[PDB]
């Protein structure tokens, strides 16, 4: 256990939409695996359903495409038609607010899902504490 165990409110009965306050982006994956951010809130693949696999891990999946978000050896996030130890994810409260979403793989390193002001996804080794990249707020579709 390298990380704290604060727990946001909520449930994963609905699916959600992951707002970055960073920039104002929601998370998006695209059906050719590519993920990324948008503010356009009619965009098709930003409604993301998460699941528990324990207490305070989730999948996040894209609801029209399929795909489950991983983060590879690299720290770069990606979309997969099936799930494996790259796609779970440390759901938790930060800043008694706001989700944060830590690699379960890379948790001992700190990575994050992340969105930069710009709209791209953070590296994990790019992420850490303390940063806006890493607040996302769950918006109902």
């Amino acid at each position: 256990h390298h990380h704290h165990f604060n727990l946001p409110p909520g449930n994963y009965k609905k699916p959600k939409l992951l707002y970055c306050s960073n920039g104002g982006h929601f998370l998006r994956i695209l059906p050719d695996g590519t993920v990324d951010g948008t503010r356009d809130r009619s965009d098709q693949h930003i409604q993301l359903q998460l699941s528990a696999e324990s207490v305070g891990e989730v999948y996040i999946k894209s609801t029209e495409t399929g795909q489950y978000l991983c983060m590879d050896t690299d720290g770069l996030l990606y979309g997969s038609q099936t799930p494996n130890e790259e796609c779970l994810f440390l759901e938790r409260l930060e800043e008694n607010h706001y989700n944060t979403y830590i690699s379960k793989k890379h948790a001992e390193k700190n990575w994050f899902v992340g969105l930069k002001k710009n709209g791209s996804c953070k590296r994990g080794p790019r992420t850490h504490y303390g940063q806006k990249a890493i607040l996302f707020l769950p918006l109902p579709v």
